[PDB]
């Protein structure tokens, strides 16, 4: 019998009712330089089963309670046993209260404690964030409990199902503002022991999980709106950010988004107010704390003067995502972290729906396809992938919990949930989702509870018919890893599925309960006309006249890539699709125009089509005006450029791309009125951005001229930047490429005085585009100077120089030479030797370069490789793969590009 305090999961003998928590951050160091916070707490809990021990979470807290580490009382007229001893068990992060007798079922107890911890700059629990305002370093106090850090701020039953109400009080300097999940009860009052401090009490939370608590003390200010139902909406930020109007876009979209979700979920927004706060350098990105959502600044703030359209898109979708959680995740909470994918996957899907409500002309819903579907398919098409579901009993430690937060959970979660909504229809999906939210409000669930409520909605209607239960179908997509390639022989209409792997030689060793067979929803379009929907059952092989064609017809599966799979055809059908795209592309949905490209390049990698068939699939692009198909091409070819841009292959590649992109460049030249005015909607702005990037990086004289003109123009008038933020990264880069030290030094000056991170990023990246060796080397010289280049930016900048074909050997030489600075910077802030290794070795594709990476490894005899130790072996393995891919492909690809570049 193991001792319960040596077990990672809490006992179920005691359940919390409600907490009082009072926290007091000290934002002035104790002069040996330590920042602390002090706290006091009381937890009221109910005994379910008799027990003589109280086990509660505590992490990095010192206790100053009078007597033992806690004081224990009976609620009402309950007696309480005497404490034997209290002890802290660090490994399982427990405070353990051993009693002289047993607690009694049905009785309630209150346990009071007094404690303090470091207010560290560690982004965990109650922690400090330092930032600059003019001359002054400012320090604020803020929280990040996700996942298992509530216990780092106060002792609590820190598991998501053990929900309770919380009464938060902040004691804080009297000129600072205090925020928490709920509104303040009233005005703050002076702390009697020292009136320089004030006390702010907050209203009682609803029943809620510990990981969703938040409290913040700062000088921040807000912009505000009162929705029509009296819900107060505020955006909080640095006083200077607020004064500059950088909060306005967020404020603009928040109201519409909250409105959309209340209707979408058929459930009122469950709180009296919504705060969102922009934090400088919040590395976690965003966190959905209930009623007080935190964001990194660049994710919430928007500067119309200097921010691009893609930045606007990031803001509205990140907001939609976090607000989605205010019902799904926060109101109804997954019982355990093994089900995280459902929570994060769900938000990662509906973020597009919410944002689409706020920006209905942008067609944002499409973006899930490039953004999540094809993104996650890259890693789910590997033998080393994993199922969405993990047994709850395998997820115990805080480290194991953290491993839940990955690509598969978010992006495959989103993909499979989107599929599910689509095959149910959205109306049906919403009905089940509403049923689920109403049944489990303020409680906890597993994914089986959602399936059950969706099944109830299916069962209550007659129009949508499924080949099996919702659970049986979703089991195929959740219990085994990966996804199928669906192959169609249009001569017969034979249709097959197999587990798709990019590496046709991989051994899959993870076994599946289903032998890697799925139940697949298959929409299809024939000669531009929608066909009846089809379900592939759990069989290798089937046949249907839906997928049989005559010789002048074509068929195309998976309309809008709603299904989580990729599609291959016989060659003849590929040809027919190609001809259609050549003659009238409008007959095929824009998403599927992209799909044909995405899938075929993946199929070529897996050796299922020839690489030339994939390249053929790009031939239609000379007439393509729209964003997505062009993005599919650019994403799929970035590897070809990586492999070939130092080779004889490159000339014909450039020439071909110039040929393809010229007419699009010409299109936007007219449409934008000589580049004076951007296209109106997002997709077309993105397309223009890509067309100009593509034109310029491939050496179209017209684009090269445009870039030189604008940058000359900016240089003759530094205070009035003539270059629209959408075009900045291309135009800067190309203009510095064409120019010398005049252009470089000017842009350097501009970088040194950029007030805005996003504009600093663009400049830093453009500076690496110089074609002078001596400039690139001098630039490399700067990257380790913290006065000239921020440390957190050092490896990014080296990677950018490596990205330059001329900068490749310079960066590689530089990394090798100054490698003995692991011992100045695996202690001087993380650094990320891992990202730096991947970046500088990314190009390697020959035996000779492999011999060099091997030779560089042979400084194993000390200093090692830090957090990049495994990245190095990944580089040696990827170089092997590249050598093999280049030998197989060089000849065929050269001749294709030669053939097709006119
Ligand atoms: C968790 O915190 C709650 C808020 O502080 C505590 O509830 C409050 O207790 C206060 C004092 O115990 C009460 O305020 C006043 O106290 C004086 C004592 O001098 C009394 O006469 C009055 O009852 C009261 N005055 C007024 C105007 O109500 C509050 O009644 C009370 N606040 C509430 C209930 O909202 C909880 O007791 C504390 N929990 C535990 C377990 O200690
Ligand atoms: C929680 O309690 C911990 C244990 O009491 C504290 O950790 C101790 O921090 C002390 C001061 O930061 C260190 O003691 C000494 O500090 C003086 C100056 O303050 C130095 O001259 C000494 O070098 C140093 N003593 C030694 C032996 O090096 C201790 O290093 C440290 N003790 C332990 C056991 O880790 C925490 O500070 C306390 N945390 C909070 C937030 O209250
Ligand atoms: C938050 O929403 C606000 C209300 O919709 C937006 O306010 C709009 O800002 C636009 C951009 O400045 C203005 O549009 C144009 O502004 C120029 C400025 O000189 C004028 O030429 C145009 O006539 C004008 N166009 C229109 C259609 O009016 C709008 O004046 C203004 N609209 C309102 C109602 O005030 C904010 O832009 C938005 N904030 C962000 C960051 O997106
Ligand atoms: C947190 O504050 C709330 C609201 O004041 C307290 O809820 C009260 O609980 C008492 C004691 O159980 C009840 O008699 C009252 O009916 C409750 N009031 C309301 C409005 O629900 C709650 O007890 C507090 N939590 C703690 C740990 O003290
Ligand atoms: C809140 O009060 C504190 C203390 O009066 C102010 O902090 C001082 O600000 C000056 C610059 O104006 C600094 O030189 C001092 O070093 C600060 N002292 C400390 C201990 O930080 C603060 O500016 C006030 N804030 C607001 C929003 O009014
Ligand atoms: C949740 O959805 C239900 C069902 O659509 C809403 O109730 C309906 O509201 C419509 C719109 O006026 C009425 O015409 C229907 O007769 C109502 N149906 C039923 C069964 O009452 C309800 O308003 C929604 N609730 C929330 C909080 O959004
Ligand atoms: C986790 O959620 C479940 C519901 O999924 C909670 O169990 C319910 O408890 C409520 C209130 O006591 C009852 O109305 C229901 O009968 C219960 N449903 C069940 C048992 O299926 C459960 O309390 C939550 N767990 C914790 C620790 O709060
Ligand atoms: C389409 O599938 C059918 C299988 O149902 C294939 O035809 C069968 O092939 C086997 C091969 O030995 C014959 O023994 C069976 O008699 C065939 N069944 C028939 C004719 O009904 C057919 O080859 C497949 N066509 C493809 C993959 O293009
Ligand atoms: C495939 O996706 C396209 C969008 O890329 C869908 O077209 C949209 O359809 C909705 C409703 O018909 C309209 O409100 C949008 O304005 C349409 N946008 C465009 C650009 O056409 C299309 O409906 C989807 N096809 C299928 C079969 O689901
Ligand atoms: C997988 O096992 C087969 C056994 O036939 C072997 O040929 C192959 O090299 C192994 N591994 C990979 C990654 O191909
Ligand atoms: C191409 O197809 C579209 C949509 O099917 C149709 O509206 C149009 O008539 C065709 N365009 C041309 C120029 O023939
Ligand atoms: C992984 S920490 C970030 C917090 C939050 N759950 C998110 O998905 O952004
Ligand atoms: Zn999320």
């Amino acid at each position: 019998q193991s001792k319960p305090w040596n077990r990672y999961r809490l006992p179920t003998t005691l359940l919390p009712d409600s907490y009082n928590v009072t926290l007091r951050p000290y934002l002035t160091p104790n002069a040996d330089g330590l920042y602390i916070f002090k706290g006091k707490s009381i937890v009221r809990f109910l005994c379910q089963e008799p027990t003589d021990v109280i086990i509660i979470h505590s992490k990095k807290l010192n206790y100053t309670t009078q007597g033992h580490m806690v004081v224990l009382r009976g609620v009402g007229d309950s007696q309480v046993p005497e404490i034997d001893r209290t002890e802290l068990v660090e490994l399982t992060e427990y405070l353990v209260v051993h009693l002289k007798g047993s607690l009694q079922p049905g009785h309630m107890y209150e346990m009071e404690s007094e404690f303090q911890g470091e207010l560290a700059d560690d982004l965990a629990g109650f922690y400090r964030s330092e930032y600059m305002e003019g001359n002054v370093k400012k320090v604020l106090a803020t929280t990040q409990m996700q996942s298992t850090d509530a216990r780092k701020s106060f002792p609590c039953f820190d598991e998501p199902a053990m929900k309770a109400t919380f009464n938060i009080t902040l004691i804080h300097p009297n000129n600072l503002t205090a925020l928490s999940n709920m509104p303040p009860k009233g005005s703050s009052t002076p702390l009697a022991e020292d009136p320089n401090w004030s006390v702010t009490e907050f209203e009682t939370t609803p029943v809620m999980s510990t990981y969703l608590l938040a409290y913040i003390v700062s000088e921040f200010q807000s912009v505000n709106e009162t929705a029509q139902n009296g819900v107060l909406i505020r955006i909080w930020a640095r006083p200077n950010a607020i004064a500059e109007g950088h909060g306005m876009y967020a404020l603009n979209v928040t109201g519409p988004i909250l409105n959309f979700f209340a209707n979408h979920y058929n459930t009122s927004y469950p709180l009296p107010k919504s705060d969102q706060i922009a934090l400088p350098d919040f590395n976690a990105g965003a966190m959905e704390n209930w009623g007080l959502v935190t964001y990194r600044e660049n994710a919430l703030l928007f500067d119309p003067q200097s921010s691009s359209i893609s930045n606007k898109e990031r803001v509205v979708t990140v907001i939609a995502h976090e607000l989605a959680h205010q019902w799904f995740g926060n109101l109804v909470t997954l019982a355990w972290w093994n089900d995280l994918w459902l929570n994060e996957g769900f938000a990662s899907y509906v973020e597009y729906l919410g944002a689409d409500h706020a920006e209905p002309t942008w067609n944002l819903k499409d973006l899930i396809v490039p953004g999540d579907v094809y993104r996650v398919m890259a890693v789910d098409a590997l033998a080393s992938s994993h199922p969405l579901t993990t047994p709850a009993e395998e997820v115990n430690t805080p480290a194991q919990i953290s491993e839940m937060f990955d690509s598969i959970s978010y992006s495959k979660g989103a993909s499979v949930i989107r599929m599910l909504s689509n095959f149910l229809t959205e109306d049906l999906f919403k009905e089940g989702l509403a049923s689920y939210l109403h049944a489990f409000a303020y409680q906890n669930t597993t994914y089986l509870d959602l399936w059950e409520h969706l099944q109830k909605a299916v069962d209550a209607q007659t129009s949508i018919r499924l080949p099996d239960t919702v659970r049986a179908i979703m089991d195929r997509w959740t219990l085994q890893m990966g996804f199928p390639v669906i192959t169609v022989d249009t001569k017969t209409g034979n249709i097959s599925q197999k587990h798709f792997l990019l590496d046709s030689e991989s051994n899959v060793t993870r076994s599946s309960a289903f032998d890697y067979l799925w139940i697949v929803p298959i929409s299809s379009i024939k000669n531009g006309v929608m066909q009846d929907h089809y379900w592939l059952r759990d069989v290798s092989q089937a046949q249907n006249d839906l997928f049989k064609t005559a010789s002048d017809d074509w068929v195309l599966l998976n309309v809008n890539v709603t299904g989580y799979f990729q599609v291959n055809y016989d060659e003849d059908n590929w040809r027919m699709i190609q001809h259609q795209l050549q003659t009238n592309l409008s007959v095929i949905p824009v998403i599927n125009r992209a799909q044909v490209i995405y899938d075929s390049f993946n199929l070529a990698t897996a050796h299922m089509v020839p690489v030339t068939l994939a390249l053929d699939n790009t031939l239609f692009l000379n007439g393509e005006k729209e964003y997505m198909p062009w993005q599919a091409a650019l994403s799929s070819l970035s590897y070809f450029s990586l492999m070939f841009d130092r080779s004889e292959v490159y000339g014909p590649m450039k020439k071909y791309l110039r040929k393809q992109v010229e007419p699009l460049f010409q299109h936007f030249e007219t449409l934008t009125k000589n580049w004076t005015e951007r296209p109106e909607n997002l997709m077309d702005q993105y397309s223009e951005i890509n067309a100009i990037s593509t034109a310029c990086s491939n050496g179209l004289p017209q684009c090269e001229n445009l870039a030189k003109t604008l940058f000359d123009q900016w240089m003759s008038d530094p205070e009035n930047n003539p270059i629209h933020p959408n075009l900045r990264s291309t135009i800067y880069c190309n203009a510095i490429a064409q120019g010398g030290q005049d252009q470089w030094d000017f842009a350097w000056g501009q970088l040194q005085q950029a007030q805005l991170v996003n504009e600093a990023d663009k400049l830093r990246s453009a500076l690496a585009c110089s074609n002078e060796v001596w400039l690139l080397n001098r630039y490399l010289g700067y990257t380790l100077n913290p006065d000239l280049i921020r440390k957190q930016d050092a490896t990014s900048t080296i990677n950018s120089i490596a990205s330059n074909v001329i900068g490749q050997p310079l960066a590689w030489d530089f990394v090798q030479s100054n490698w003995k600075k692991l011992f100045q910077d695996y202690g001087g802030g993380s650094f990320s030797f891992s990202n730096l290794i991947q970046g500088v070795t990314r190009r390697f594709s020959s035996e000779f370069e492999l011999q060099q990476l091997e030779q560089f490894k042979k400084n194993n005899m000390d200093v090692g490789f830090g957090s990049g130790t495994r990245a190095l072996e990944q580089a040696l393995e990827k170089t092997k793969a590249n050598i093999k891919w280049v030998k197989e492909n060089k000849e065929v690809v050269l001749n294709w590009f030669i053939e097709h570049s006119s």
